[PDB]
């Protein structure tokens, strides 16, 4: 027949859906009982266990890939040799990517979804800025840094004074800071460096093939981990309002950042008309929303945008073919919303310089995930492990990450598209 | 004289003889007094330090050997270049080295030789299986996983409810994986991976030399090591009879092992004589019995299975040589049955599962010891940091290891023989 | 102006002089109230805090620095290539180093200065021993070795008996030997070990330019850093008398090594009037004093001693030139005399073994700290590292560095300048 074809080309995907749809089916199944068939946690912890084993490949994965990820990443970087009129469309993506990701993480505080049903003091800012610059970088790779207060009883009674230690659990957010100078370093230094990037950017490629294989074993530890999660909540009545809360909460922070916030800067810059603009540029948005694939988009969104208000024949290639792998804004959108969601959905007392790093973490990685195809949820998994939040949850985002990926494709296309319409005028303009 | 020539050619054996029969000559001298002559433990802890100080060599050094010698290894192996008719070759290695190691436990579990004089649960396969896929691989460089039980007195008075933690001591077990995968994944690369090999192989080289340097410091280690050991005991006229039964159980286990469990693949199989093949190559076998060498019998060892018996001449040449290397049953089975001795010494009360993780990294690591002259012992020491046993005893065994090396070697080149009189009905009964 | 010439040339110097001239103000200001304004510890451990974030980039730098810069250094050494003539001025500038290293430890235990105002026995060398050779080479990147006692309460009420564990903070003196022996061993390799040299070389110069970024962020953290140091002894009129015995003390220590040690190996060797010789070469010694720079006083030096007391010719081009970038003698002086100082300052409780370890640590790394420009403070924070001492008072002898670097610098010329005025009697007298 014609199966074949159909099979083997789209194969991982068609794996990881025939494996959810069981997954909801036998935990449906054996929370008809209430959680206690005949072994209530006994039994369950081994039942629950493939998607552990898949999380505990994640981690040990996600610690080379982004250390030489990133030095190869850092050490790619010449602001130099890009030009100081590609370096005004670098600032622009990182001012979008953080504004997105701001109003993100405000409207999903906003709305709170998920929530329907250790006292740190402000000084937490020292906490994180020591955990920034790490002891050791062998430490470093597997428990970060947190103040205990205790009290020396001197002047009255108690007081409220914190000791410093180690707890445990990595810090990512402190090993990118390192691994980011290291590549700026190696860059700085020149051809004494090139056997070290020749090094580290062939680790990469080394780990690319490991993910490629934890996504091959990923349907039965998805299908046992959702398994495990839905008999655990016992209420599908509401995780499923609550997992509609999200979708809707993040398909309209899509719709208002791509319809408002792109329009300010359009017209807070150029005072001209967005809406005709995009009017003018409708169409590969139509095939983005169609395929999905910010790749194969990108060909006709780069012809379109010169017909339609004739661009300045150059950064459309130069700032747009490269502009769609470093400002994914719908991606760094949907991390930092959905990385909130699980917060809210598993109560882990979010303090504000937890939103910081959830911001900031989630942010320098919107550049990477395109290599992986399925980087959206291993970017996500990444600034869970870098919060030392429960990455338990992902299987639900994973579950659903096609309904609003389809909306999450558009953003990414948008957000370059206008930028491509807003850099024009500082050849005209100055 | 001639003296020169047998002294530097021939001088560490030499040195290791000459210092365990001081080592049982001064533990003998102090062991006339009960264990104490002044000072009972306090100058003992100092008397017995240059041991324990080989053993902190010894592990520091059988990390980044087990590692780098393990990526070198699983990046060499090419299973599509090397012939169907050569893989069934690899797979009966690999099954009468587990059928060897197999039966060595059981019997040695059987006579159960040196005990003449933790309550862990079923689900401790959980346990080995995340020890198996570590949470990070900066932290499964040092300590291992490791589940205790506590009570959360729900549903009655107590519950045992596994909490999971990670306990000191590190798992080779669970980095040999790591190491495996990552060399797969270096050939599964391809020409980027061509740098990461020729440094990681280069590593290898570059820790041999420090294994030499180990094993010329390893005389007055394993003096003071054997001596402090025979002090700790105090029982000489039972230590020479526990060793005399664990050396006959051993050397039996070879005997029954090369005598029987070959000649059932044979017969099972060819459904002809083993006994006539046997008495066809019994003269490399009395040159293997001669001078314990397998590199050196392999010439008139291939010649031999040739006439006698004529082979498919080419895999005479092909897996013949390459099987001297790969298919070392004896050394399997001296490994896994002596670490089994050092634990019913010990009384460290053997796990099954504790049995599965003596039984196949023993097993992977019997392909290795190969390029180490004295690498029996060495991956005797790293089987036993594996399942955290105590490396002390391992002088005893190393004083003994002629004895049964003499039939050892006989085992390494039967087995292979006997490979090499089973495949040449597969060219003809196919 | 000309002030743009003499402002970006020597620019860090003149930013941490202006940053140590308010630190001073500052704290003094703050002082001026007995440690407490509005807040007493509280805004103190923020007020306390960049110079606290200076040390946590400092000791996440000294760990890949001093493995990969001992490695590239034990791989360079080539005795074999050097000549035996060679060898005895490496003997001479070794034994002259611990000479220097021991006396001044001597003096400055003798006079003890800054004190004015754990039981652990004599088996501790089997502590340090055993902290020498790490059980692995990761747990040996973070924590070192330490045994505490316990009471098996066997043969009486109590008995003082002693456990073993590792804890926290690094053993540098454990990794150098590691270094050292791996370096060694790339040499023994040879040619396979060029990617691995070619490796850990360049990884220096990619740690080079991140100590030259901590330079660059060292006055802001030096200024917080004595500012919070002054504030908490609040003592400025005894903190400057022990400061300055603390620098009279090192300087006449500097003074006696250079006026009777150097001639002491001069007398009782050579049995000529050093004294003369001296005079010939005052000099060089008058513009290392001018100059304070070990490189450009090394032409007019070599000159000077084959013009004066007339050298070997050869020697003064082949041991003159390598001997100032390894005989740093009254660097090491320095560097022993400073760290008694800081434990003799903060009553830190001085083994005889961290004698021994502060002797040996610091008199190997008297061969670094030359690439590094300010290497001698960096090589101070790295041995006070290495015995687990408050690396916290570093600012202050950083503050007089200056002083008393002016006389340091001429002991370092002095040393190899009597070295070439010894070995010429060693193609004479032989």
């Amino acid at each position: 027949d014609q199966v074949r074809r159909c099979l083997r080309a789209n194969l991982l995907v068609l794996l990881t859906v025939v494996a959810v749809v069981a997954g909801v089916a036998l935990g449906l199944g054996v929370s008809g009982a209430g959680g206690a068939l005949a072994l209530g946690p006994e039994r369950l912890s081994a039942f629950v266990f493939p998607g552990e084993l898949l999380l505990r490949l994640l981690r040990m994965i996600i610690l080379p890939l982004v250390v030489c990820s990133l030095i190869g990443g850092a050490a790619s970087l010449d602001p130099g040799a890009l030009g100081r009129l590609g370096a005004w469309a670098l600032l622009f993506f990182l001012v979008t990517t953080l504004l997105a990701s701001a109003l993100g993480v405000g409207l999903a505080l906003a709305l709170q979804p998920g929530a329907a049903s250790s006292k740190e003091v402000l000084d937490s800012f020292l906490d994180l800025a020591r955990n920034i610059f790490p002891s050791n970088l062998v430490s470093a790779a597997f428990r970060s840094y947190s103040t205990t207060y205790e009290e020396r009883n001197i002047t009255g009674t108690r007081v409220k004074v914190p000791v410093g230690q180690e707890v445990e659990g990595m810090n990512i957010l402190g090993l990118v800071v390192f691994a980011i100078v290291f590549g700026v370093a190696l860059r700085k230094l020149g051809p004494e460096g090139e056997l070290l990037i020749r090094f580290f950017n062939s680790f990469n490629e080394a780990t690319m093939v490991l993910v490629s294989w934890i996504m091959w074993y990923a349907p039965v530890g998805i299908m046992f981990l959702v398994a495990g999660k839905i008999v655990e909540m016992e209420d599908v009545g509401l995780l499923f309002a609550r997992l509609g809360k999200y979708i809707l909460c993040c398909l309209l922070g899509h719709a208002i950042h791509g319809l408002l916030v792109l329009p300010l800067i359009y017209f807070l810059f150029t005072r001209k008309n967005p809406y005709r603009f995009l009017w003018g540029i409708v169409t590969p948005l139509a095939t983005a929303f169609g395929t999905s694939s910010s790749s194969a988009t990108l060909p006709l969104m780069m012809k379109c945008v010169e017909e339609n208000n004739g661009v300045a024949k150059h950064i459309s290639r130069f700032i747009l073919p490269i502009g769609a792998t470093v400002n994914m804004d719908g991606a760094a959108l949907f991390q930092c919303v959905a990385a909130v969601f699980i917060a809210q959905l598993s109560q882990q007392s979010l303090d504000f310089v937890k939103i910081i790093t959830i911001l900031v973490t989630a942010t320098a990685s919107s550049v990477g995930a395109a290599g992986i195809p399925a980087g959206g949820v291993l970017t996500l998994a990444i600034i869970l492990e870098a919060v030392n939040l429960p990455v338990d949850h992902i299987s639900l985002i994973l579950a659903v990450d096609w309904l609003v990926d389809r909306s999450r494709t558009v953003l990414n296309v948008e957000g370059d598209a206008l930028g491509a319409g807003l850099l024009q005028n500082y050849v005209d303009r100055t």
